[PDB]
């Protein structure tokens, strides 16, 4: 096998996921990436991380995988405004623990380039409120304003796919009430960033202070690479 195909239409204990940090799944099926604490209030300075079990194969050899992946999830704070730090969709080594926390995302560790990072990310940073597409660097390779201090607090549904005869990377945001879109798209080459196989999956740090906390929990999930 070289296709990996998914569908979680929910969250439960007994599936194919990989917990770190403080990711948990509640007991209505969601998965809470930073956590809620002994209170059942969010965690402040937490860092939780979830991919899918088993790895990925990106590079077959000379073929490289075309994936689609579409996910939606919920950020609520006590203060949007001044919520920190945001949820990402990563491909990752395939057992790398958690990296740092708070802007870091928990998969980067410096302000420098971290080639040997091997990690691709799309994060969607409540932090400066935008949407980064992260290339083993912290700093984005291209970024799109998103106002989530103002459109957060509802479920939002993104979608993600990557073309490897175009080499292009699109990210397809919609909050659903209040109907708000954004979109980044970027010009990759995978095989030149990550490894043949990878670990799929989200990575989301919160704030830390109450005030700047914030919940991260994606409430489904899909994905289908596909070597053409
Ligand atoms: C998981 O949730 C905990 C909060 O509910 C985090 O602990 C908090 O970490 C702060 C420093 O990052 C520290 O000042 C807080 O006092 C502490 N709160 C509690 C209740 O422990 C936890 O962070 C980890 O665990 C703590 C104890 C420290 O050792 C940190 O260095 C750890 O990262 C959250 N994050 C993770 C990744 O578990």
């Amino acid at each position: 096998a070289t296709e990996t195909s998914f569908n979680f239409p929910n969250f439960h204990t007994d599936d194919k996921l990989i917990l770190q940090g403080n990711a948990t799944i509640s007991s209505k099926g969601q998965l809470q990436l930073t956590g809620v604490g002994s209170n059942e209030l969010p965690r402040v300075d937490s860092l939780g991380r979830a991919f899918y079990s088993d790895p990925i194969q990106i590079k077959d050899s000379n073929n490289v995988a075309s994936f689609n992946t579409n996910f939606t999830f919920i950020i609520r704070a006590k203060n949007q405004s001044i919520s920190a730090y945001g949820l990402a969709f990563a491909l990752v080594p395939v057992n790398s623990p958690p990296q740092k926390k708070q802007e870091f995302l928990g998969i980067f560790n410096t302000n420098n380039p971290e080639p040997n990072a091997r990690t691709v990310a799309v994060v969607f940073n409540t932090f400066k409120n935008r949407i980064d597409f992260d290339k083993n660097f912290i700093k984005p390779y291209v970024n799109e304003n998103c106002d989530f201090h103002k459109y957060n607090g509802e479920k939002t549904d993104v979608q993600i796919t990557y073309d490897s005869s175009n080499n292009d990377l699109r990210v397809f945001l919609h909050f659903t009430v209040s109907q708000v879109k954004c979109s980044v798209s970027a010009t990759v080459h995978l095989e030149k960033e990550v490894d043949e196989w990878v670990s799929v999956g989200f990575s989301p740090t919160s704030g830390l202070t109450e005030d700047t906390t914030e919940t991260h929990d994606v409430l489904s999930w899909s994905f289908s690479s596909k070597f053409r």
